[PDB]
């Protein structure tokens, strides 16, 4: 198994005003998003350390008791209500990973989109403070260190595309973004689960199947334990691991609006028996958001794809994925 060239892209120009400078970035990132796909953002400001140490606590800490109470509706009947937020069980003996899934802060009862029900939207809910102490307020905290982080590179990917730099992030709002962050716990287990682990075609044991990601980006931190595959035309490649660095990709509705010239990759996840955390990032735009799809490609640039609406992606990408890989 060949290595993946991923590159390092410093890319804390683009929080800055040195217009050349950003197009430098700019032109590193439409290298690699035309190459394998993936890229590391190198000197983004977030403090990783913390964010790590802080995940740590918290999925070494819950008790079943708190699991069950923060249960999606997969896990727990009673809370039909949470469909993306809340806890995602493992089942001793059978299922590995285990996770922890917020949305935006803003999400709160008195929010119009509550109020209306609509698909997607869920507000979140979160363990007792006395027993976890300050989660709540760093989880928050990180929501948006790491939304910002994410406003930058689609400023990046805007000028990639030959397109002013808020041709994404006008529809990237703190007030509705169906952004979400997960905190994936990947244990060690000794016996491992032999039903936790599945057999790829090319004979290859893995925790997660291929599959394209459902978001505009995927803004990821993992801890530095080697596990991903992004997949060419010659076979997968190993992505090196970097615990300093966010691994970004696109998602399926980047290659709808671009028409492909950005595709999403597929990737896989590899099983590795190590304790090891995985804390993507999903950058999402609003329900209603909807972009004009185009053709990087063409002189004029036009597509005829039909402008498709954020929401309706994301409801149907989520269950698809669902039936695909798995319930997580
Ligand atoms: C990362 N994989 C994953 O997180 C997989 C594939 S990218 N993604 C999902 O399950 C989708 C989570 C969506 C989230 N509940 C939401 O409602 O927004 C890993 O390390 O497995
Ligand atoms: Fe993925």
């Amino acid at each position: 198994v060949s290595k993946a060239n991923v590159p390092k892209i410093d890319v804390s120009p683009l929080f800055g005003d040195d217009q050349a400078a950003k197009m430098r970035v700019a032109q590193q990132i439409d290298a690699a998003s035309r190459d394998t796909g993936f890229f590391y953002a190198v000197n983004h400001g977030i403090n990783v350390q913390r964010l790590s140490q802080k995940t740590k606590e918290f999925h070494m800490s819950i008790t079943p008791e708190e699991k069950w109470d923060l249960a999606i509706r997969a896990y727990n009947k009673e809370h039909q209500d949470q469909v993306r937020a809340g806890y995602y069980l493992s089942i001793p003996g059978k299922k590995a990973v285990e996770s922890f899934c917020y949305l935006n802060p803003n999400f709160t009862p008195d929010h119009p989109r509550i109020q209306a029900k609509t698909p997607t939207h869920e507000v979140n809910v979160w363990p007792d403070e006395t027993k976890h102490p300050g989660f709540q307020d760093f989880a928050e905290q990180y929501y948006w260190d790491v939304f910002g982080l994410s406003s930058a590179l689609l400023k990046g990917y805007a000028l990639a595309l030959g397109k002013e730099e808020n041709f994404f992030a006008r529809h990237f709002k703190p007030d509705d973004t169906l952004a979400s962050v997960v905190l994936i716990r990947y244990p060690y287990l000794d016996p491992y689960p032999e039903a936790a682990i599945k057999t790829a075609a090319d004979g290859t044991k893995l925790s997660f199947e291929w599959h394209e990601d459902v978001s505009l980006i995927t803004v990821l931190y993992q801890s530095n334990v080697q596990n991903l595959q992004v997949e060419t035309a010659a076979g997968y490649q190993d992505i090196e691991a970097d615990d300093t660095g966010y691994l970004i990709n696109c998602g399926s509705y980047m290659a709808h609006l671009t028409n492909n010239y950005y595709k999403a990759p597929i990737h896989r996840v590899k099983w590795v028996n190590a304790e090891r955390q995985s804390l993507p990032f999903f950058v999402n735009l609003g329900y209603d958001s909807v972009i004009d799809p185009f053709d990087p490609r063409e002189p004029n640039g036009k597509s005829d794809r039909e402008p498709l609406s954020y929401g309706d992606y994301l409801q149907n990408g989520l269950v698809s994925l669902i039936n695909k890989n798995g319930q997580t």
